[PDB]
């Protein structure tokens, strides 16, 4: 939740700087379960598809935090973490 | 929406199915993102763990949603069905 920082104007410029659900999925997930039996086999496959897909969009969600929680203030860091601790 | 009309036997059942059927990953997320550079190597890792919690999880969900899906009548399934085309998980 970055917007109850109170962001400067420089840092709403800055986090537009750094940031400048498919339907397969979910038909491939009914498949399994619209069935009379669980087919652990075709869940693990179903479940491992976009592995990959996953791991690129993680990694920029992560590196994009990153890069913002780096532009804020001593003080709105321990707001952010104080905020990420608080919630699951 | 539960708007299945679920038998007392099927809810008693519903319930059963779901009494059946953590923080480290958390933790390591959130020193990657506080941390001064971006470690990708890192984060990687931390990703690669994360799927063991994520394929426990849909595991166990989809197993309850099939136990689910059978006790259900014809009429109740059809419902089933067109309900999950609505939702997204
Ligand atoms: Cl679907
Ligand atoms: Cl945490
Ligand atoms: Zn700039
Ligand atoms: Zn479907
Ligand atoms: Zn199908
Ligand atoms: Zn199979
Ligand atoms: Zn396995
Ligand atoms: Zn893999
Ligand atoms: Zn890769
Ligand atoms: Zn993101
Ligand atoms: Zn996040
Ligand atoms: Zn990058
Ligand atoms: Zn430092
Ligand atoms: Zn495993
Ligand atoms: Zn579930
Ligand atoms: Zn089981
Ligand atoms: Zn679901």
């Amino acid at each position: 939740s970055f917007k109850d920082l109170n962001l400067t104007d420089a840092q709403k410029q800055q986090i537009r700087e750094i940031m400048k659900p498919p339907l397969e999925e979910r038909r491939a997930m009914h498949d399994i379960i619209a069935s009379d039996t669980f087919d652990k086999v075709k869940a693990e496959a179903q479940i491992a598809k976009m592995e990959e897909q996953r791991k690129a969009n993680m990694l920029a969600h992560m590196e994009t935090q990153n890069k913002i929680y780096n532009i804020l203030t001593p003080e709105q860091k321990k707001q952010f973490n104080a905020n990420f601790e608080k919630r699951l």
